[PDB]
């Protein structure tokens, strides 16, 4: 049972990529019965305010130092335009250890390429925005065999996704950490994807059970 | 020269504005003559707010520092807090903003706040659900102008259900005219559909 949820926050983070996931987690509104919200703690490279791609100035809760990643914690890595920059190297090292103790790591979009370049997708099923671009941009990536079309893929305690697939991303994380029942996750997914109202009535009657 | 504002407040629903504010603030798929349309965050006061997702955001400006002009954009996200009094000031200013010709863009619960000030009485609009809007908005009399949407653009007002951030983004983006029509259809179908060929076509038409 997952006890903490971390979102890594950095200048340029892509807003559309984590919004569904973090809102459902932090509110707990559609969690199954007797399950309290999974509070999302924002973690920065340091305590400096960051500005999203959308321009939102955010105050990190804690700094990477202050943060402990533990078996079954959740760590969200959003896309952004800055992931090769070397400001991210310390978290990228820690991610290696996190993955070992069994912390669920959820990477979307360019975060997927950060991981691909550290060797970590070499023997896990994964997706990314584009295989050809990931190979060009990631010299130490040897996971081509393990690569799938996705747009979201789940393997043990790693979820990767394309940047265009935030609902699918959110759905797979939500499912991995077992926070909704399977009825509520399907109807939630279908309502958001399809906008058909049968799914709103499904979802209201599946939640909290 | 025109500006973009986002109303930030406690409870605001992260997924609802996220595509919109990134596209605008980055300017990345804009026609090549257009600079990014920077998204200024406007709070009720200048205090830090927490999003539904837990993000602690520092408003750029207070509502009193904000001047809304013709063809400016105000984005009003959804949240769980809209009947609270904190918001009556913005809700009064939404009235003259619509009069002056500012583009007002309301999603989710923000739709029901505008319904209960009567701004949606005689203007095509949508919301999350008309029966909830009916129940929860005692002085709303717009049912005849209500459509299923899930996004509706009427003159300078865009409204959507919270369930449709892509359709919302798309309509706002269209209204302010910042993408080619082709780039916007492609961005949209890219996001809805996930077919990669839409990204190639988007990239091929940003300056069509």
């Amino acid at each position: 049972q997952t006890k903490k949820a971390f979102l890594y926050v950095f200048n340029t983070m892509s807003d559309w990529e984590y919004g569904y996931l973090i809102a459902e987690l932090n509110s707990g509104r559609y969690f199954k019965k007797d399950l309290a919200p999974l509070k999302v703690i924002t973690v920065g490279a340091n305590k400096e305010m960051i500005t999203t791609m959308g321009g939102l100035r955010i105050k990190p809760d804690i700094s990477l130092d202050e943060c402990t990643l533990e078996s079954k914690d959740l760590l969200i890595l959003p896309g952004g335009t800055t992931w090769s920059e070397e400001i991210h190297q310390p978290i990228l090292e820690r991610i290696g250890q996190a993955l070992k103790i069994g912390t669920i790591v959820a990477a979307i979009c360019g975060a997927t390429d950060a991981l691909a370049n550290m060797g970590y997708l070499d023997t896990r099923k994964h997706t990314s925005n584009n295989l050809e671009y990931t190979k060009m941009v990631c010299p130490n990536y040897k996971g081509e065999k393990f690569y799938e079309l996705g747009p979201a893929v789940s393997d043990a305690n790693l979820v990767t996704a394309s940047g265009i697939a935030p609902l699918e991303f959110a759905m797979e994380v939500l499912k991995k950490i077992d926070v909704f029942t399977l009825d509520a996750l399907h109807s939630w997914y279908n309502l958001n994807k399809t906008h058909k109202p049968e799914y709103f009535f499904q979802l209201m009657n599946s939640i909290n059970k």
